[PDB]
């Protein structure tokens, strides 16, 4: 799996379950095409998006629901969502995990990349 | 003044100085309209992007772009940029200060919101 | 003002206001060393804990109390507080901002070090 | 395994190998008491460290030591060590996974706690 997303919620401690996300990868055109989406399983993760072969060398972005997360949860966030662009596999094929943590006001976002 | 981005450096403990970054509004057929820009200064602060009265609500986007600031240190960066998108003043207008704290491979990002 | 702490509060994008800190000096036995203690203001900040004679080199504590913080909330946390230990001014006297941002399972801190 | 620790690193966006801690328990006098001690494996990850009757309630101290880390990559960092304390199992038994994310000069820290 080349591609994973993890979401924690820092209010409570756990993983961010059920959060959606759709992935984008840029186009020729310089236009965002669809890529991948789904949404966080139990653990706060998301698996199985791409493959080695389909997760060429380009510009991807994530755009990360935490909203509606929110909004769930009777509250209104500041953010409308958590964005994650970067360059993949320029270098070769790499390993991407893309983690975000979530409050109210305020995400962080890391990227841990390993080479298979 | 209504509207703020302070950037800092976490791997030197410093201001993020010359940091540029453009301020986007939605507009109503969903794309990005320019609104300001401007780049960060000595204390990694950017000031005087709007007015009171011009900053209306609405979904506001600030692109703070952090692979130029790490690529002018000769430092590998992962992010392309760093989006912060948000809803401003849907219960009248306050003071938003949006910070942003830039790693290599990592950032946060948290809004202090005051009511004057 | 050669020390200074900032709080901010990722849970409601605020400074965190009246939280309380302690900061601390080791001493030649390995022990923490009483040294000032303060308050944050309406700004989340704390003035005033030093002069720049007396902020000699040394290894520094600062203690905040965060759990007292959530619990005035009513929001229940995870630490007991949020130590930050540090050498000081082992190159020469420096300003130093020590900044954490708070949630409930998870905080950030920062140092902002310049030179005058 | 009810207390795991996981180090990532901000700059490389990698796991952070071979970072040694030590966790202390709180005792009866007030004294911090050796609990278990460790270093992060090639995934960044610290496991085994106690069992699920060993760890009872109690006040817990992971330090962790970061200034060593980033002095063998050839860095001074702003701070001496990352420290959480934490209470545990105060309403029975949990897992608990601390991850903290370094940079040079900031750190982030949280918890993820989840019932067995
Ligand atoms: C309100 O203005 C400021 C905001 C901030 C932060 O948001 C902040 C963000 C983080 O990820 C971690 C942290 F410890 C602080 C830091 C400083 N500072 O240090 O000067 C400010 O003046
Ligand atoms: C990629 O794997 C993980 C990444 C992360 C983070 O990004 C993180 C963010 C922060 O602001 C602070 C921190 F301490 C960790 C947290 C966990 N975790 O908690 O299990 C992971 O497994």
């Amino acid at each position: 799996c080349p591609l994973m997303v993890k979401v924690l919620d820092a209010v409570r401690g756990s993983p961010a379950i059920n959060v959606a996300m759709h992935v984008f990868r840029k186009a020729a055109d310089d236009t965002w095409e669809p890529f991948a989406s789904g949404k966080t399983s139990e653990s706060g993760e998301l698996h199985g998006l791409t493959t080695e072969e389909e997760f060429v060398e380009g510009i991807y972005k994530v755009e990360i629901d935490t909203k509606s997360y929110w909004k769930a949860l009777g509250i209104s966030p500041f953010h409308e969502h958590a964005e994650v662009v970067f360059t993949a596999n320029d270098s070769g094929p790499r390993r991407y995990t893309i983690a975000a943590l979530l409050s109210p006001y305020s995400y962080s976002t890391t990227a841990v990349v390993t080479n298979p």
